[PDB]
């Protein structure tokens, strides 16, 4: 609710051309299909494989910014983008080759920061994911086996063995309710009533592992990347040690790119900034275009009131964000800063009109 | 469960005629239906669109409060709210025209206020959003596509293509069980194990980023509401600059209506509240109507009891409220205020009855 | 975790009988039964009217501890607990005079303590529920319509209708798959790809709403009832204001019967508690059995170490309980109070002996 | 994400062979296969009773450690291990005897830490549980009957009793959709409309019960075992009392097996360690191998780096860990420290070399 996120932060093609790729997969697949566009898009493989080609041995110059890096990962698909539908080109002589088309399906991967931070903590609590997965078995076949007991005789054909009832274990357990299956008995239908009961509480604790500490994670991801962006600002050494770690949790950054709006005038007032790169269009009579290690909307929180102007992201601009409480939280935190915060709302109703 | 909020907050006749409005649609969409009541619920159309469209152009003289204002929202729809059905009304000149009754569907959205609530923090967090679509799309197509490896040689008709298994992939993987087409041999059915064990952490994350900071949004809101209703109290000149940010978490402020209850005599105590415009009807011998800026409650939280009087709304009060322990936080947070808590809790017992 | 909740929780018979009387229901209702049992449980419900109508006149005697209540919840039922069978004996001489089995069922909510806790919640955020019951609303027909786009031609007597498809609407959204009616085309099965992916997060979101701050309640419940069992402890004029509200969130208190055991020896030692009322079975050669105001298990902590004794109810005590984190944050909280857990650290180990 | 969990936590045997163990029991189960593999897996449970029972006797020499244990629950089944079977093997000549492999399946639970984990909440909050329970059995039967009334006429065969409705009951509360008995009518699908609403709503609570606290026991198991490995550290005499509380959340403890790495050179500095117990493989020309009681990183959080030694497991090492926020924490936390780790960061970059 704070924070300013664009400049296509879905932005390079490489990890794009998967989504169209993939879907030339489906007319191949197809019966009665004509010839004619079967295989103009292959060769629309054979670009994005020629593209990605093309991109590869510019990669494979890995000569760019090579003081220390740890590029097994980035590169371990861009090997395998390429070969994998060549030699599926000639020894699958027949159209399945195609099939090779799960193998783009990391590329997103390739470059899906966000899924690192997934593995990262995966190797904290699987501890408990195995407690959980035992426990997932336990009552399994705790429970799969207990139908087994019964309908054998009337129904041989469903339900005449263990593996049937596994079927019908999690299938049941997990929410689902196929509907293929189902007993006739009473005891046997008794036997559900524990079962939904169970599973939910089950995922009830097992998925809520994974955003437990997850969103610590994330929570994390936005100090960790944050401890950054700190010293820039020529005010911050005043600013006490235990002051910062209450902050910089809801402190978010994000880049704005050039000719973008940041805070449209006569909007309400609702939130303020720290500039630490890059250059604005504050438009006012005279532009009070600040640079690096700026800030504004002081003007808009300690009157609680719209906005003194339309500010528009002049360049590519590196933004904090802050609203008012955790604002109200720092004067509230120090009188020494809200000194020049109040000079500063003095300072900037002339300095936006003037120079 | 600390608040008290009344005077219907669903309010505007606007924003309900759309629920009436809508189930004229039905009647007409029946075969077997009497032409009688057929039309006569196409006025009742034609009656919310002549009073949206009398409310219409009293909205749009918008001469009203016009100091700042950004409502193109709420007049978005207001434009659509009658000439859609109008020009509908003639070149779909079969009955088909009553189907642009999707149109006052945001009607409801004009004034919702917790919609933009809603939409405001999408813009911070859809980084993660997409890094989860995209990654759900992963898993998607990665498993889809293992069921085209196996039942297209005896389930052509079901499972002789990609999307037809892509069907079956979210079917399963959102935890439905719609329950047409499931397979048949051991390994296709082995895959099932970790889909559902998958989803469910999926949804486990992803639906759990949207009340993730959700909350903190509607937790915030309690606050930006409140930071108002603040320096109206004559008293909180001395409470500490943090002091308030504990506080104001808790304290919800909400509206009563002209001669509703307040609390009722006898009750248990529970509660306090801080009045801030308006006035009561405080039950005594002698009412002792306070106005803006008053409480009650320290004589029934300082002893632990029931209530003192069968306070009722005199008048149409913005209400604050508060329960004990953050209460007996503040007592506790300073015994400079408890000192004329300790008063009141005296002068209020002969205040009651006399004037 | 750190809590010994005993003495009969479910203990009233009141609330018992609701359970085997309700079963008696449905012999009644199943042909093919001898009336030989048919009637002798209508009896039991006669027991139970009975027994009721017994414990009724009783409790219309409101003579007891009658200074200050509200009962009007409490008769609410009881009234009706032997009318509606009464008059439904006569005008229903058919045997569907038992279908008022319905009757009962609020006799456990009779007395259900936890669920006035869960009424108290919904009247302060019933706010956000209807804001977004309304755009569960709007959801709903914004796509149930979607579907009345398409399937109407070769589907008209499954989809020939707007509300038929309001029945696959939430049917679909809400997570289920019933899995009657099903659509063929492509558009028309497209749709469904945000459908899960939305009321996940509908509910996502909307459930969420009930433990949000359900949990704030119970979390507040186990304060409210516990600013008691405080001041009895005659150490506790020293603990600082703000040092409470740290330590009840954790501190629960609950009843244990006489006879019953408290900590078994031997067993590690895991938690310390507080007696304020009662008696124990402290099993030592001179069992040291502490009365009102006593605690336990720093003997087991401060050392790391199991029990020191088979400590048992000698009476029905009213028992608190905490861990040791907090306990250590005790210790740690202040060095003042840690002397005299020195002390009796070294006091106990030859009172327990001794007398 | 910030813990090295490794050395076989799924370690011992014990826990291995009921998973290969029970596998076997299915082709037993199974008609048209031929008698050869039949028995050859009827010996492999014979292995695993004689294993179990080879390490039986040894279990019951508990004349190993026996100063003051628990161990009712850990022989609890080793008993039962061995004799269910044999007894199974002549009353059930028949081969069903193999349908005690049921027996088994506690044997995980055994040696299941992190189940009496689960098991020590349930005693706390089941006041919780039941009062939902029965109101989820308040809601049921409330619901249930409500088909009763109507669909007896037209579904007898479906819908002419109550419990089938009750059978309709869950299947439709608790999210799943069977699909064999579904309503016609309107009013009868009218109703359907609370429920999935109610359903997610309920176990929207109850499931949400169970990770409530859970965590908290969880986050207090990262404690109560982590208020060990304290006072080893010969620098904590300085700490505050209140400044553990904060930290120990965090702080994770676990063990690395010997050989493995434990940082590696090159990667990029993001987490420093507490060695307690063992020693390590800091590659440097002169490894400086610390012992119980070190740490390492400092050299990669104040500068912000990656890493200076690929440090791997000299020995079976008992690791705390700890990320640099909690870590900037603590050097915010005192001047006093930061000292020898501004100092330490001097003297290791040239011990790391020298010796
Ligand atoms: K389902
Ligand atoms: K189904």
């Amino acid at each position: 609710m704070s924070v300013l996120p664009f400049l296509r932060i879905y932005a390079p093609l490489n990890a794009v051309l998967a989504a169209p790729g993939l879907l030339a997969v489906a007319a191949l697949t197809i019966p009665d299909m004509s010839g004619r566009s079967r295989l103009a898009l292959a060769a629309l493989l054979a670009v994005i494989w020629g593209a990605y080609l093309l991109q590869l041995a510019a990669t494979l110059l890995k000569r760019r910014a090579g003081v220390v890096r740890d590029r097994t990962p980035k590169i371990a698909i861009d090997v395998l983008a390429v070969l994998v539908p060549l030699a599926a080109f000639l020894l699958d002589g027949s159209p399945d080759w195609s099939l090779y088309c799960a193998v783009w399906l990391l590329k997103p991967l390739r470059d899906s920061t966000f899924f690192p931070v997934l593995g990262r903590v995966l190797a904290n609590e699987a501890r408990n994911l195995i407690g959980v997965t035992t426990l997932f078995g336990v009552v399994l076949f705790a429970v799969a086996l207990a139908a087994y007991v019964i309908e054998r005789d009337i129904q041989p054909e469903k339900f005449g063995s263990i593996p049937q009832a596994m079927w019908w274990a999690v299938v049941t357990l997990s929410t689902t309710g196929y509907g293929d299956t189902i007993p006739q008995s009473f005891a046997g239908r008794v036997l559900a009533g524990a079962v939904m009961m169970s599973g939910i509480g089950i995922f009830g604790l097992w998925a809520g592992i994974l955003a437990t500490g997850f969103y610590q994670e994330v929570r994390r991801g936005d100090f960790v990347r944050n401890w950054q962006l700190v010293a820039a600002v020529p005010l911050f050494q005043k600013l006490g040690p235990a002051v910062l770690v209450e902050i910089v949790r809801a402190l978010r950054a994000r880049t704005v790119p050039a000719g973008a709006v940041i805070c449209r005038i006569g909007e309400p007032g609702d939130r303020m900034f720290f500039v630490v790169e890059g250059s604005v269009s504050v438009a006012t009579p005279n532009p009070v275009e600040l640079g690096p290690g700026a800030f504004f909307g002081e003007m808009a929180l300690i009157s609680g009131e719209p906005r003194s102007a339309t500010v528009s992201a002049a360049t590519t601009v590196s933004l904090l964000s802050l609203h008012s409480a955790d604002f109200q939280m720092l004067c509230s935190s120090s009188p020494e800063i809200a000194e020049i915060f109040r000079k500063t709302a003095l300072e900037r109703r002339g300095a936006a009109a003037s120079a």
